[PDB]
């Protein structure tokens, strides 16, 4: 019946989760236009994804997601070269259009050691949204923040998501990596290094041992470690697409 379409819709916009997309069909918020009428209702989240709804149903050309890279990847770099940027996800793997923008950073200021620094992450976010890059927030925290940007125009764009990370320098590779996927790429380059007694996730590299129960972080300094820690050719983000 013409309302389980509803809740369908609901979560339709980023924000709007299921037991949340529920509790306001109750108030008989269902429609785009219920929404709009109701921002009451809402979080800010829930508020912006729906400002955007549209643009955010529209996929990136990698023409502007570049562009949009080269932004992120420059400004950071003002701020302090020591700021590693990867802006990973498909598109890094060549992919021809993305959903998303999601850049990782880092600072070797920063390690699983101190875990508090916030104002790595923030000077950027506040630096993106000073040129106009970053123009809206969905949620900021201390280690990411969920926002949206949009490319500039001289007459236009749509807002694109971006995420941008904050990881310690000691985990950034193996997380640009686990972003970088394929989620198929991940599987079996897990899969692999189980067998030569190792274990990768999205932070470390562990070497494995008797009864599984082990483990104690090698060192990573490029993606390129991973695959040496397990000797497999690396292969460049295009060739993980299985
Ligand atoms: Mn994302």
């Amino acid at each position: 019946d013409d309302t389980s379409s509803s809740i369908n819709f609901l979560t339709r916009v980023t924000g709007i989760g299921p037991s949340a997309a529920r509790k306001l069909v109750d108030e008989g918020i269902k429609t785009l236009e219920d929404l709009r009428k109701n921002e009451d209702k809402l979080n800010h989240h829930q508020r912006i994804g729906l400002k955007y709804f549209e643009d955010f149903e529209k996929r990136i050309p990698r023409e502007e997601m570049l562009q949009m890279q080269d932004i992120v990847l420059n400004e950071v770099k003002k701020l302090d070269p020591e700021y590693i940027a990867t802006v990973c996800g498909s598109f890094r793997r060549g992919a021809e259009s993305s959903g998303d923008m999601d850049v990782l950073l880092t600072h070797p200021n920063f390690t699983s050691e101190s875990s508090k620094q916030p104002k790595l992450l923030h000077r950027v976010v506040e630096q993106l949204q000073k040129v106009r890059f970053i123009t809206d927030t969905l949620s900021k925290g201390e280690t990411k923040f969920m926002g949206v940007c949009q490319l500039p125009s001289e007459n236009e764009y749509p807002h694109r998501r971006i995420d941008i990370r904050l990881i310690p320098k000691d985990q950034y590779y193996c997380g640009v990596l686990y972003f970088t996927g394929s989620d198929i790429f991940n599987k079996n380059m897990r899969a692999h290094a189980l067998e030569k007694g190792f274990t990768i996730n999205e932070y470390t590299i562990r070497p494995l041992g008797v009864t599984g129960v082990a483990g104690e972080p090698l060192p990573v300094d490029s993606e390129q470690d991973i695959f040496d820690y397990i000797q497999w050719r690396y292969r460049e983000p295009k060739d993980r697409s299985e």
